[PDB]
């Protein structure tokens, strides 16, 4: 099993990856693993939307790269980050 | 930010990520991420090409949905709480 908390940070990654990337394909698995982590977890709906908005947040941070858009690197840094702590501590 | 085992561990779900899927955009962003995690001074370079094995070995896992998505997210996540990956981490440590 994951923990709610792992559940809630497994659902960040998913959406924000669903969120910052155009290519239909990813754009549809990434949505579905989210909504797996949402119906297998235990923190309220809202608290999922306090996460996703806090996802589009970091992906619109201008991370310098390469030239590519760094979306991997900013859905990464949004797991680790005291901001999403910060979402968790205040529902938990 | 990161100690060089969480380093490694986003290493292992960049290339996923990579390796996972067809589309170009994701496949570059995803890839240049894995270089930006790669590092020598904690994990050797066959450290890093055993998880880009074990990468690949969770992708070929096959998953059920009832999306019909395959599912690839959901592999990676599972690679990086893996405890084989954990198991690379102590074994290159």
């Amino acid at each position: 099993t994951y923990t709610p908390e792992e559940y809630l940070k497994n659902y960040a990654l998913s959406v924000c990856i669903a969120e910052g990337y155009s290519a239909k394909e990813v754009k549809n698995d990434a949505a579905a693993a989210a909504r797996g982590y949402t119906e297998f977890g235990d923190y309220s709906l809202e608290a999922h939307t306090a996460v996703r908005a806090l996802a589009k947040e970091f992906l619109a941070k201008p991370y310098d790269s390469s030239g590519e858009p760094m979306t991997m690197a900013k859905c990464i840094d949004l797991v680790h980050s005291q901001e999403l702590q910060a979402i968790i501590k205040k529902y938990q």
